[PDB]
């Protein structure tokens, strides 16, 4: 399959018909609020039935919240979870979660997400900007292939499809670029995860 | 005018019905993971027939995504939204928008939270600890009475109920304490919001 997890930034029956159309031919599919507030969580497991789910909900909450959440999340079939980074030192941690350590806009975690990243460990993987194909770089430096590094902002006006996996990363997350014709999945064919065969 | 939000961290039903009971003997209500999760983003028109919501979805993405969000959740009924303030500088801004600074966990906006709360302006108010009095009273000293403060981690396990409007607080807000015995609102009668009359 191609190290691709797709963005299910759309309806419900939308999601799972992109979902039904992909499976096999993609790495997972990462559903979010757009898909959560339509008719809840249940949504997740009916996606999970076609691939692997990343839940991306930016969890950000204290640790008996974001513990009972996730904990909800894995159990309706997501494979993982993506929480921020900026929790530290009261993060989730475990082969579920992947810590978000810098975004793909400015934020507070600029000045300090080496040093993050180079602090966390007992967690299944980053989330690094692919729009920054350097920052990609130097991460897969600092970790080699102990973690895996999922990477947005790839498409128009980020990093073309391939450029975060070309700079280290496992799998680019793409949306709508993706969405509005599935048949351009074809452009990450010739790449495959830099580590990990999975998210 | 009890100076008091109530966390409806329960199902469905019963948080309709604490609401029903509820309906202005307290200054709102607070609308997070657990209820969007089972009812999907309906639950908060349901809720905002009995006062005003605050959706607390913690929503930490970047600012297109996140004003989207907003105001998708204000045009569902919701009053105001809580975000990150490690966003920062692409933070949402205006009336909608509650902006967190630091938590009642520890976590990295404990080295930063004064200057990220001076930072941040044109927007509804602030989150900070209420198991912290001290910090609310020192963001007083900062901001005056220019924005609203409601805080948190207020119950036997945090503060006294009133620590933190007495501190410099608008608005506590409180869950389990309160939904296990409603009665206990009685509790905050003796209060009343620092700086604004409403959240
Ligand atoms: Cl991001
Ligand atoms: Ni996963
Ligand atoms: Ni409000």
């Amino acid at each position: 399959n191609l190290p691709l997890v797709v963005a299910l930034d759309t309806e419900v029956l939308k999601a799972i018909d992109v979902a039904k159309r992909l499976k096999g031919a993609v790495a997972g599919f990462k559903v979010g609020w757009d898909l959560i507030f339509e008719g809840g969580i249940s949504i997740v497991g009916e996606i999970a039935r076609y691939g692997n789910v990343i839940v991306d909900l930016k969890i950000a909450d204290v640790p008996h919240v974001a513990s009972r959440v996730v904990e909800k999340l894995v159990n309706r079939g997501a494979c993982c979870v993506i929480v921020h980074g900026f929790l530290h030192p009261s993060l989730p941690r475990g082969q579920h979660v992947y810590v978000l350590v810098k975004m793909t806009a400015p934020t507070i975690y600029d000045e300090m997400w080496e040093k993050l990243l180079n602090s966390v460990q007992d967690v299944r993987g980053f989330v690094l900007p692919g729009n920054q194909p350097e920052v990609v770089a130097q991460a897969r430096k600092r970790i080699g292939c102990s973690y895996r590094i999922i990477s947005p902002g790839i498409g128009p006006q980020g990093g073309r499809p391939g450029a975060a996996i070309e700079a280290g990363a496992d799998f680019e997350i793409v949306g709508r670029y993706v969405l509005e014709d599935p048949a351009r999945i074809s452009q990450w064919a010739q790449y495959r995860p830099t580590c990990f065969e999975t998210p």
